[PDB]
């Protein structure tokens, strides 16, 4: 009963889940007004259909797109790259932060219905319905960002889809964010709390993991090992973020844990060649999961079906409306 | 002598009497296409915008100038389709307003420059249909990236012909910041309309950007919150000036001998997301003419104070027909 852009799949369909991707990291309407600054749509289409292909060889089966309305999220442009790639694509709703005004001034009620009309109708005029929801907080949550985390629980709550949430881990918001999905009657098995991965700090990842919470290891080939890509993505190494798997599953939270890239295939929302600085920090792409983290886990003491349990049963639990 | 409109090219003098800042949709940025219910249906959004432009074009308008830029929500193939059932010529919009996105005001003034270069000689979107003017914006003082935007509009207009129209906040006499920025990169006043310039009453800053050749844009005639001072929404967006105020504002730069540097127009829209949820019905309440509000209210107002019909024929269909010329 998962919703894809392709259609419902069932749980058993789902296999290897990447949780928290991006096919496009652009903004609404973007992509349709200039398509010329990922030199073309049909080279965008090619490059996301590669990098897929890519991850379907390596063992993905199933990627989350998270990619809200203000991500630019275009459902037809993750139909016809799953459709060339054989690869499940899952649609999202929610709010990142950069809502503009029409998105911005609208009450929780409001924002609820457009969270409702995206996950039971569809997605514009495609049909194309929501799997998941995404939302935001940089710091502390401001007068609008919690509108928003309120409206996703609303929305949650009443169709059994999950939440994904973008965290600024260094400054701890999922505590804040857990206070007030708590405060909605959201049960914490339906959240992630995403960049949970941005931190070093281990005892504020196992107090929510004890609650119920999903956690987000999501960012792992993010290393800054240029003052645009080193504010944006890095301060350690990917090995020291690839430790922190195992040093959940070593406190007994193995059932916690959602890992993913959080990868791209065209960025434009940032500084213009930042997609190139990516594509060479990472050669792997999205494919880097089950290539170079997995095998990593195998040498530092982690046995295949904990590995296995965390990228196949604990999304499609995660994904799977209740 | 040729301008773009929605349905293609066509020849200067088919314009006739033309409204130069309006909007079928103000909106944002995907927003009509991803939550088309906000206005009821697509199709009641069109169907009401239809019905708009229809009673403007029995009263005599024959084009307007939508100023909708990408993150107001431009929707082209809106305007193409109620451009072709009303039969009323509508000239699109490139530019940036005062809402864009990340991956717009993450840019340089040189992609900016091929953003807007692009929507004026290739096309809006995967349409085919170009832009016939260049809409930019400041409220206050202008940030860093408004500089970029306006430099960027100053650079697309000199490589195509096309005119620029701005977005002031008319009090802060935001113009001459505009004015200056603009002669800075060589562009000629008679491409520029300083709009919003019916917001002032400082008569003084009017004057002197007319004698510069700029045109201005007294363009909100019927915006006016007088009667509903109690909602702090609508008093904060429409004002508290009359109409009759605004109106009188366009006699005023005639009588100082710069009719040939007016522009008017409503600012109306049928569909209104980008402020609060009630403001369209508020608004409509104010004004039930909507577009039709300069040929039917407006134009014998000024009958009545002693301008005669030349004048105001050549405000409405020869200034906008100069404006808009390629030039
Ligand atoms: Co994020
Ligand atoms: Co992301
Ligand atoms: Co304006
Ligand atoms: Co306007």
């Amino acid at each position: 009963r998962i919703n894809t852009v392709r259609g419902p799949i069932t749980i058993s369909e789902a296999g290897f889940t990447l949780t928290h991707e991006h096919i496009c990291g652009t903004s609404a309407g973007f992509l349709r007004a200039w398509p010329e600054f990922f030199g073309s749509r049909k080279a965008l289409v090619e490059k996301a259909v590669r990098g897929l292909r890519r991850a379907r060889a390596a063992g993905v089966r199933t990627i989350v797109d998270v990619s809200t309305f203000d991500i630019g999220r275009d459902v037809s442009l993750l139909a016809e790259v799953s459709r060339a790639a054989d690869v499940h694509i899952v649609a999202a709703t929610g709010l990142w932060f950069d809502p503009p005004l029409s998105m911005r001034l609208r009450s929780v009620e409001e924002l609820t219905q457009f969270f409702l009309r995206e996950i039971q109708y569809g997605i514009e005029d495609t049909g194309i319905r929501a799997g998941i929801i995404k939302v935001a907080t940089t710091g502390k949550a401001t007068p609008f960002q919690e509108l928003v985390l309120r409206a996703a629980a609303r929305a949650s709550l009443a169709t059994g889809v999950p939440v994904t949430t973008h965290t600024a881990a260094s400054q701890r918001d999922g505590e804040q964010q857990a206070a007030i999905f708590e405060s909605e009657g959201l049960s914490p098995s339906r959240v992630c709390i995403g960049h949970s991965d941005d931190t070093d700090d281990l005892s504020y990842l196992t107090a929510l993991a004890a609650r119920g919470y999903l956690i987000g290891l999501d960012g792992i080939p993010w290393s800054a090992i240029n003052a645009s890509a080193s504010a944006l993505l890095g301060n350690r190494s990917w090995q020291t973020r690839a430790l922190l798997i195992k040093a959940l599953i070593d406190q007994g939270y193995m059932k916690q844990i959602l890992v993913s890239n959080d990868w791209t295939f065209g960025f434009s929302s940032y500084v213009t060649n930042i997609m190139d600085v990516m594509d060479r920090v990472n050669p792997d792409g999205m494919a880097f999961i089950p290539l170079r983290v997995i095998p990593f886990l195998r040498e530092k003491g982690v046995p295949q079906e904990t590995l296995a349990g965390i990228t196949v049963t604990n999304p499609a639990r995660f994904l799977s409306p209740t």
